[PDB]
RNA sequence: GGCCGUGUGCCUUGCGCCGGGAAACCACGCAAGGGAUGGUGUCAAAUUCGGCGAAACCUAAGCGCCCGCCCGGGCGUAUGGCAACGCCGAGCCAAGCUUCGCAGCCAUUGCACUCCGGCUGCGAUGAAGGUGUAGAGACUAGACGGCACCCACCUAAGGCAAACGCUAUGGUGAAGGCAUAGUCCAGGGAGUGGCGA
RNA sequence: AAGCCACACAAACCAG
RNA sequence: CAUACGGCC
């Protein structure tokens, strides 16, 4: 379902084949349509395989990636997204 | 093939010894013997270039002594040389391991911000051990070699135990592979030709 | 000298 | 005991 708003976003059911440095450009730009993209953080890890949390500068960019890209197919796979349920390293170095 | 001897590597015993180790025991220095040194699988590849050392043993230029002197000689000696062998830099290497890529299957639906699941498959780099290092050398093979286990004996740190104590990822079960077993091919056996003293 | 290098070469044997 | 060296068979 849903949880409760954050400036990262938890997404994953990917596949698990799409390597690390190739996927990050595949997110970079489709993503970059809902604002500006801070960081992409993708592990391989047995733990984090399949898993992608992305970074925005501001809610907006994120609140709206929730909505619009819910459900997306993505290489022949459903993409299912949640918000963060912690504040990213990169963010708690700011507030 | 045997018997005496020298050297060097070896182990055992009885000595020394601010080394390592928790102990076993390993390493170190020497001296006297040859009685003893467990098992099964697995791996067979690279085998290049270039430097550093050696004992006995063989021989005697130079030098020393001597045959009173020269002419010959004689005696000592390695600094010359053979060589058991001890090793250094660089390059390469089979299986078993450290760490990485890519592919394949099995898992996995997982909230991280430091990296990370397991296998089998090539390719890659790490640390051993090789190789260079036979009588110039060519080639087969397993071993005394690399590797995983197996067994006997010793110890017990850590882990186990209330506890006499249990327990090996720690020892001990030699070295030989500067060619071991083989089959070749050098070499001597057995010729002249230099170089050398 | 001991020994080294080149060419030539008959045996059993010795042969790292 | 193994390698190699000096003798001897
Ligand atoms: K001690
Ligand atoms: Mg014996
Ligand atoms: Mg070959
Ligand atoms: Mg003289
Ligand atoms: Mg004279
Ligand atoms: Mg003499
Ligand atoms: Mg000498
Ligand atoms: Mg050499
Ligand atoms: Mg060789
Ligand atoms: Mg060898
Ligand atoms: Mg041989
Ligand atoms: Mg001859
Ligand atoms: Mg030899
Ligand atoms: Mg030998």
């Amino acid at each position: 379902p849903e949880t409760r708003p954050n400036h990262t976003i938890y997404i994953n059911n990917l596949n698990e084949k799409i390597k690390k440095d190739e996927l990050k450009k595949s997110l970079h730009a489709i993503f970059s349509r809902f604002g500006q993209i801070l960081d992409i953080l993708v592990s391989r890890s047995l733990k984090m395989r399949g898993q992608a949390f992305v970074i925005f500068k501001e809610v907006s960019s994120a609140t709206n990636a929730l909505r619009s890209m819910q459900g997306f197919p993505f290489y022949d796979k459903p993409m299912r997204i949640q918000y963060a349920k912690t504040d990213s390293d990169i963010i708690a170095k700011m507030k």
